[PDB]
């Protein structure tokens, strides 16, 4: 453990940024923490809490995931990998949730936010599940500024690890909703060079990445090591320069360091 600690600290010092790690081993509830209580900009990883809020509604509102929303050229933002393929057409909340989680579509994120009534409702949802750290303040793309010292749109590695666990393995969501979130996370197409890169290839993973200003490179995941109890891992990383380049490789190394031998 203290060896895992020295390695993480060395990884951070060599990277020149600020690293935040929180790993929860559901086998014995043990934890590997590094700046786990410090706040980091979540940017794209905040889409998990947001999608989960929509899923929560579906527990009481029958067929809500089949409800349609119109996509218009005016809704488009700086990143619409999927939504731009539907200009002038409709997308269901499920499709929007999938586009948001698996391709990190910014316009889909804003569609979900509009449906939920704004980011304050996502924050409220987080509080309803016991997360008092999480906070969503803005919409896309402003929530990605990741300004140092700014608390807007941030959370701690540990708090996000606990909520991801509650949402994917716990009781924060009901069975069908819990299963849909896990499926969406496993279908993510943007995490190939992050947490997944530092893990044995056959291990099963569900995750949500994030890449924003100040070279902030994030990733939150649920890991199933073969037939052993799943691990919940959060690797957050931010740098001194506003225009810094992303370090998906730092998250891969943090991942390997804390999960090796698990
Ligand atoms: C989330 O933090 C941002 C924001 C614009 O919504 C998006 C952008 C990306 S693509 C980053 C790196 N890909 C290729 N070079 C992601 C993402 O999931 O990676 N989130």
């Amino acid at each position: 453990v203290q060896q895992v600690q020295k390695k993480l600290a060395a990884l951070e010092k060599q990277s020149g940024g600020r690293l935040g790690v929180a790993l929860i081993n559901t086998a014995d509830n043990s934890q590997v923490l590094y700046r786990a209580d410090e706040r980091f900009a979540m940017c794209s990883t905040s889409k998990v809490m947001t999608a989960a809020a929509v899923l929560k509604q579906s527990e009481t509102h029958d067929g809500i995931l089949q409800q349609k929303m119109t996509i218009k050229k005016a809704d488009l933002t700086n990143w619409n990998p999927v939504t731009e393929k539907y200009v002038g057409n409709t997308m269901t909340l499920a499709e929007l949730s999938a586009a948001t989680l698996q391709y990190s579509d910014n316009t889909a994120m804003n569609k979900l936010l509009a449906h939920l009534g704004g980011p304050g409702n996502v924050t409220a949802f987080a509080r309803s599940i016991g997360d008092t750290t999480f906070r969503l303040d803005r919409k896309e793309p402003e929530l990605n500024t990741a300004i140092p010292g700014d608390e807007r749109d941030t959370t701690s590695p540990l708090a996000m690890a606990k909520s991801l666990r509650k949402l994917t393995l716990g009781d924060a969501l009901a069975g069908p909703q819990r299963a849909q979130l896990v499926d969406w996370l496993k279908g993510n197409t943007t995490g190939g060079q992050s947490i997944r890169a530092g893990l044995p290839a056959h291990w099963v993973v569900g995750d949500k990445t994030g890449a924003c200003d100040y070279g902030t490179t994030n990733d939150i995941a649920v890991i199933w090591p073969e037939d052993r109890a799943p691990l919940v891992l959060v690797t957050y990383f931010t740098q001194p320069q506003q225009d810094a380049k992303w370090r998906k490789d730092v998250l891969a190394a943090a991942a390997k360091i804390v999960t090796e031998g698990k």
